[PDB]
């Protein structure tokens, strides 16, 4: 789909049973997700952004699967605002930025 | 041009007869660029992020010439780690996401 920004470029995500939605971001090289029930095991992280520094946990081969098009990569679960799909899983379902 | 995301969405922008580069950031609202010479009237404003919020300057009206294209807009400046550009100015170079 060709999406216009005049709103967020939000979409509906699948990820571990539970469905949400998230923000299609291309200044985020992760993504990052609010907290949420995930399985197995994690490695703890810190990542930068706007206002500053957050602690995360990084869980690594998870499935998601966004807009229908399924993508395994690494996951950031912390305290975001908002679930932001950025560059580790944009790429996986070539997603182009065209001007 | 046609924009992948292997690596990070940076064009070169110029603004108040500097040469800049910055960000295309669908996941931004606004646009947000490292503290500079900008001339006018300016107002605070609180923006917020992933870690946190920050204090920043707004400036309305500011002409950005963007890989080229020309763009009138509101510019906030302040504490950013990196210039980045928002969905304010997104739109108005015809900036689209493709997946
Ligand atoms: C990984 C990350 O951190 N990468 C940043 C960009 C940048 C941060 C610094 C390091 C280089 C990369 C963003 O790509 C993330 C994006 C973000 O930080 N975006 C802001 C900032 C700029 C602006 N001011 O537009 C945003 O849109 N802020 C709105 C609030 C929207 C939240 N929604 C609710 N209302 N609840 C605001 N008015 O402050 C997400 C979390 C939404």
């Amino acid at each position: 789909p060709q999406i216009t920004l005049w709103q967020r470029p939000l979409v509906t995500i699948k990820i571990g049973g539970q469905l949400k939605e998230a923000l299609l971001d291309t200044g985020s090289d992760d993504t990052v997700l609010e907290e949420m029930s995930l399985p197995g095991r994690w490695k703890p992280k810190m990542i930068g952004g706007i206002g500053g520094f957050i602690k995360v946990r990084q869980y690594d081969q998870i499935l998601i699967e966004i807009c229908g098009h399924k993508a395994i990569g690494t996951v950031l679960v912390g305290p975001t605002p908002v679930n932001i799909i950025g560059r580790n899983l944009l790429t996986q379902i070539g997603c182009t930025l065209n001007f």
